[PDB]
C-alpha cells in the first residue's frame, strides 16, 4: 500500500524541521506528530480523501513580529505542503476562518495566511478532496 494522508500543523518558523521529524518518527498512528509536541502551536488530524477536519486556536498565542510555518507532516509532504501564516490588522475587519484543501500533488491551495489580531480566535477548515 498504498496510504495517504495530510494535517495542518502550525508552529515557529524555526522549529517546523524539528516537528516534521519527529512526526514522522512518530509513525501514522499518532497523525505522524509527536504527542503533545510543545513546539505544535495548533494542529488538525491526519484526514484520507474525502475527509475534512478543522482546528480552532487563540490568536493570543501569536505576536505580530514572529515567522510562523504551516505545513504537512506526512513523511516527505513538507517539502511543498507548506507556507507562513502571519498575524496583521486590515482595515475592515475580520474573518477568521480560512478553507485549505491538499490534493493528490502534495500541494496546499495556498503557501500564505493573514490572520487578523481583531480576531481573537482562527478556524481552519482542513478538506482532503478526491
Ligand atoms: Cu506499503
Ligand atoms: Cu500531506
Ligand atoms: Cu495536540
Amino acid at each position: 500500500m498504498g496510504v495517504m494522508g495530510h494535517n495542518w500543523v502550525l508552529s515557529t518558523a524555526a522549529d517546523m524541521q524539528g516537528v516534521v521529524t519527529d512526526g514522522m518518527a512518530s509513525g501514522l498512528d499518532k497523525d505522524y506528530l509527536k504527542p503533545d509536541d510543545s513546539r505544535v502551536i495548533a494542529h488538525t488530524k491526519l484526514i484520507g480523501s474525502g475527509e475534512k477536519d478543522s482546528v480552532t486556536f487563540d490568536v493570543s498565542k501569536l505576536k505580530e513580529g514572529e515567522q510562523y510555518m504551516f505545513f504537512c507532516t506526512f513523511p516527505g509532504h513538507s517539502a511543498l505542503m507548506k507556507g507562513t501564516l502571519t498575524l496583521k490588522g486590515i482595515p475592515g475587519g475580520a474573518e477568521c476562518s480560512v478553507d485549505i484543501q491538499g490534493n493528490d500533488q502534495m500541494q496546499f491551495n495556498t503557501n500564505a495566511i493573514t490572520v487578523d489580531k481583531s480576531c481573537k480566535q482562527f478556524t481552519v477548515n482542513l478538506s482532503h478532496p478526491g
